[PDB]
């Protein structure tokens, strides 16, 4: 009414409370609307490539928090190098085969593979599939995140199948796949062999056995009344025993005797005698372990040949030197029982139910059959000590069971032909963190071969066929066939037709003379389909190439896609298929604890998405260290929407006080700058610095803190407070008014453009309120270059300095807020008694410390007398009332108030402000 003259903040079209939730979806309707993917990759078309593979998630279910933090890190260095001078095109992809999809259906829907079909499950997969993917895809388009929704690349696609076996081709000709009746993983519960990615450790308990081996041919080196002992956590391993292991030379066995002689190693005499409980024991004599070679036993339940056989796997760390010998059910078994030629015997079928194989445990469950063996152990005698203990065992990665070690004919990728190979690419490649690389380097000269074939349905089957001959035929022809005939129709093509429909129209093989061949059934690794990723992505999409610039996945692909990608890229290429990765860590709740529904701590995408919104997680993505594990939870993410809040109010600020600035022509030079402001754009250029080198630095922690400090102290509460009572009062073509108004457009501007890849949503609403709008969204225009400053670092010492000062006088009159008389700064009048270093600086200002200091008046004397007031470390304090009359517009206690006659109430500064005008109103 009366009291009031505006000069307030007019601009609120972007209001306060960020209702985010009811406002990003909306916002998203325009970039869907304009195609905003295609307009950033058509803007950069000549500019150099920056290829961020998408490694594809799973298709078992809805989004996690984990699949959230993997697609907006990628989206935050794609949104960076498509506005930075190069051509970021990111294309989504999703992994479909596998069990993760084929347990998904099993368990939550409830139907049987084994009552349907082979052709009739996978038809279910593949909807289930395409299910999954429409939903992931409109979740991650809700959290914010620019990509080739409407293109993306799954592996059920025929291009995606036929290119991946061209890559086994291409590997197979080059002599690196075979075939062999090895021991590997096999998951009872899944019908299914396995490799290390598909692995789940967890403790299991497990019972320990002390055993006794009776002694037939000693060969002159033992008597039949000496007995071996064995140490095993396996007891359903004991029926396909074919012999006893001991160390030839390191290692010198003894004879110990407890009511009877017993064979041990001499360095496990004292741990041997505490586990079976000995009470008195004596050593007979000692034997070189090789010596003790080709020493016959017998099986302590069959009575049958066991052989004891030299080998460096057998160690002192194990219960016994001697450990039986399964070639059937043990990596280590198998290779020194192929090198005495021992019989390979599994008892075990693939449910883990004994066979004829094991005479007196046939058809029980291998874990339940340990009972019984011990039993008839003990039956027999040669059981000497029972115990039990817990252990991390191997489990199945879907159905969460145990896994067992079993001796079946699977197709295997030689690994060790080409493992140096793989050594120098990862040795050349980047990798952030920097122990990726000894992770990656550790798990390839310590990795076997990998076996690839899979006993399901839901994947790519292994093109491999056999003659009459049963000789494996792999050949570039028919794999130049069946590659052109999944394009064609896709992989149901094997499962739908005879073998010599597959082949060529005339192909005849030596090892068949009739003509008669038959196909393989068993199917590829889940890990192998991510893994040829490069050649039916990269390397086949015209928008991609390859090698991609980053990979950025989790911690547990260093052995999963890491690890298969870069194998079958080594295997065919010979390099590495990225030039640098990225990983993150794992989602953890706010006390650590693994985000499970078991603990209650899930924090669901879409709950956050509608009670906070999007960018409120794309803030809390850049506020952790996410190359480490991850604390998140319903407090914390909290935390970080009070820290939006700031953002928001401090970019209303800006907005509001550059309602009417137009900076078209009204732009203050900077030269014409106030010290005061060339200050505030040196320090707005280092941000811009920092935060365009965290961007490449991947540093996006920094980049959170950095630009919260730059806001909730330095400009909200330095530079705006100031301004807060300045800007409006003085003339709305004021050179002062207006370079501040420069300074805050120069910022609005750059922050803008900052703020960009990490926030979106707010940073196009921002957009919005720009009076100079060239580009229709922030996303088209380049990240601010920096630009120098003449005299920044004689400036950046004097206002640091000067900055500091007025902390120092906001804490007296927070001293004098706390008496509360005045209770006001600006109508607080100063008396300061400053130090020699203080009054020099109070000398250099130019300025009017008045106005910066939002105090009425302020007078310097050297007075030196303390009273009770205060006195900084640099300067002595006096807060004084003015005790003239306030002004009723600036609310400046002035002397000033009564010399106008026509506004009397008035100060001069005021009054000349009211009375005049520039060109209008
Ligand atoms: C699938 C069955 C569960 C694991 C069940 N809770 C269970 O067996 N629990 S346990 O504590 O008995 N597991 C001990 C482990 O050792 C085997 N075991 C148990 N009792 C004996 C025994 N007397 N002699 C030999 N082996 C034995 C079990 O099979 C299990 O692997
Ligand atoms: C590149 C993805 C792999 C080829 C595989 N399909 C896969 O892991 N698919 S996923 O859907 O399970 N996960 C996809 C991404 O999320 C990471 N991830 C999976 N689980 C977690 C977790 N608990 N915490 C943090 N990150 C996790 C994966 O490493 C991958 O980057
Ligand atoms: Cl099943
Ligand atoms: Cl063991
Ligand atoms: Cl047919
Ligand atoms: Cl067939
Ligand atoms: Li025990
Ligand atoms: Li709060
Ligand atoms: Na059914
Ligand atoms: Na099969
Ligand atoms: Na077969
Ligand atoms: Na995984
Ligand atoms: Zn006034």
């Amino acid at each position: 009414m009366e009291y009031k003259d505006t000069l307030l903040m007019p601009k609120t079209e972007f209001p306060m409370r960020g209702n985010l939730p009811n406002r990003e979806p909306k916002m998203q309707e325009q970039w869907a609307e304009m195609n905003i993917y295609e307009k950033v990759q058509k803007r950069t078309e000549g500019r150099p490539l920056f290829v961020l593979h998408d490694g594809p998630p799973y298709a078992n279910g809805d989004i996690g928090m984990h699949h959230a933090l993997n697609k907006i890190l990628k989206d935050f260095i794609v949104r960076y190098k498509s506005m930075s001078g190069f051509c970021a095109p990111y294309v989504p992809g999703w992994d479909t085969h596998g069990l993760p999809i084929e347990t998904a259906l099993t368990k939550n829907k409830k139907v049987n593979r084994k009552e349907m079909t082979v052709a009739e499950f996978r038809k279910l997969c593949e909807q289930y599939a395409w299910e999954q993917v429409n939903g992931q895809r409109e979740q991650f388009k809700r959290l914010g995140v620019r990509g080739d929704w409407d293109n993306p690349y799954v592996t059920l696609q025929p291009q995606y199948e036929a290119q991946q076996i061209k890559v086994f081709g291409d590997m197979a000709k080059k002599g690196y796949i075979y075939k062999g009746l090895k021991p590997v993983y096999w998951s009872p519960s899944s019908e299914s062999a396995l490799a290390e990615a598909e692995i789940e450790y967890y403790d299991k308990r497990s019972a320990s056995i002390y055993v006794a081996f009776n002694v037939k041919d000693g060969k002159g080196v033992l008597e039949q009344d000496e007995k071996f002992i064995i140490w095993t956590t396996t007891p359903w391993t004991m029926p396909a025993n074919q012999g006893i292991a001991v160390n030839p030379e390191l290692q010198y066995s003894v004879v110990e005797a407890d009511g009877a002689k017993y064979v041990v190693a001499t360095e496990l005499i004292e741990t041997v005698a505490k586990e079976i409980e000995w009470a008195d024991y004596k050593t007979l004599r000692t034997v070189k372990g090789s010596e003790l070679e080709r020493v016959v036993a017998e099986h302590p339940i069959y009575k049958r040949d066991s052989l004891v056989v030299l080998g460096d796997h057998v160690t002192t760390d194990a219960g016994t030197g001697c450990v039986h010998t399964a070639p059937g059910h043990g990596e280590d078994d198998f290779i020194v029982g192929q090198k005495y030629g021992l019989e390979v015997l599994c008892p075990v079928d693939s449910k883990g139910h004994m066979t004829n194989e094991a005479p007196g445990f046939e058809g029980l469950f291998y874990d339940k059959a340990n009972k019984p063996i011990t039993d008839k152990l003990e039956e027999e005698g040669a059981l000497l000590k029972l115990s039990f203990i817990t252990h991390s065992y191997p489990h199945d990665w879907r159905t969460k069971k145990p896994t067992i070690f079993r001796a079946t004919a699977q197709w295997f990728a030689s690994i060790k032909d080409f493992r140096e190979d793989l050594l120098k690419a990862v040795e050349k490649t980047k990798w952030v963190p920097t122990w990726g690389e000894t992770r990656l380097y550790n798990m390839v000269r310590d990795r076997g071969d990998w076996c690839i074939s899979r006993q399901r349905a839901w994947g790519v089957p292994i093109p491999v066929f056999y003659a009459e001959n049963e000789e494996p035929i792999i050949t570039d022809e028919t794999i130049e066939h069946v590659s052109n005939l999944f394009r064609e129709h896709g992989s149901n093509v094997w499962f739908e037709r005879e073998a010599k429909d597959l082949l060529p129209e005339g192909f005849t093989h030596e090892g068949s003379p009739n003509g008669r061949f038959t196909k393989e059934t068993d199917i590829m690794d889940v890990w192998f389909d991510s893994g040829s990723s490069h050649q039916a992505v990269l390397e086949e999409r015209e928008d991609l190439q390859r090698p991609a610039d980053l990979y950025l996945e989790g911690s547990d692909q260093y052995r999963g896609w890491f690890n298969s990608s870069l194998s079958t890229s080594v295997a065919v290429t010979g390099e590495a298929p990225y030039k640098g990765v990225l990983s993150h860590g794992f989602a953890l709740d706010g006390e650590g604890r693994k985000m499970s529904k078991s603990l209650g701590n899930v924090v669901i995408p879409e709950k956050v998405m509608k009670q906070l919104g999007a960018d409120i997680l794309r803030l809390w993505v850049a506020s952790v260290d996410y190359q480490a594990d991850v604390r998140v939870s319903d407090n914390i993410l909290k935390q970080v929407a009070e820290v939006y809040r700031k953002i928001r109010n401090t970019f209303r600020f800006l907005l509001g006080n550059l309602a009417d600035f137009n900076p078209t022509t009204d732009a203050v030079a900077v030269e014409d700058l106030r010290e005061v402001d060339r200050y505030m754009l040196v320090k707005l250029n280092k941000l811009i610095d920092k935060v365009k080198k965290s961007y490449d630095s991947y540093e996006f922690s920094s980049i959170y803190h950095a630009v919260h400090n730059f806001c909730t102290i330095d400009m909200s509460s330095f530079y705006l407070d100031f301004a807060k009572d300045v800007l409006y009062i003085e003339a709305e073509n004021n050179v002062e008014r207006r370079s501040i108004q420069t300074v805050l457009y120069e910022t609005l501007l750059s922050l803008t453009k900052l703020v960009s890849p990490i926030l979106s949503h707010t940073a196009d609403e921002v957009w919005v309120h720009i009076p100079n709008v060239t580009e229709e969204s922030v996303q088209l225009v380049d990240m601010p270059e920096v630009q120098e400053i003449e005299g920044a670092d004689q400036l950046v010492e004097k206002w640091d300095a000067f900055m500091e000062l007025r902390d120092e006088v906001l804490k007296a009159l927070e001293q004098a807020r706390n008496e509360k008389v005045i209770g006001k700064s600006l109508e607080a009048k100063l008396t300061l008694y400053p130090t020699a270093d203080t009054k020099e600086l109070l000398a250099s200002i130019s300025e009017n410390v008045g106005q910066l200091f939002i105090v009425s008046d302020l007078e310097v004397a050297e007075g030196e007398a303390p009273a009770e007031a205060q006195k900084f470390s640099y300067a002595s304090i006096v807060v004084s009332k003015a005790e003239g009359e306030k002004c009723e517009r600036c609310w400046v206690v002035s002397p000033t108030v009564g010399e106008d006659q026509d506004h009397p109430t008035l100060c001069t500064r005021c009054a000349d402000v009211v009375k005049n005008h520039y060109v209008q109103q």
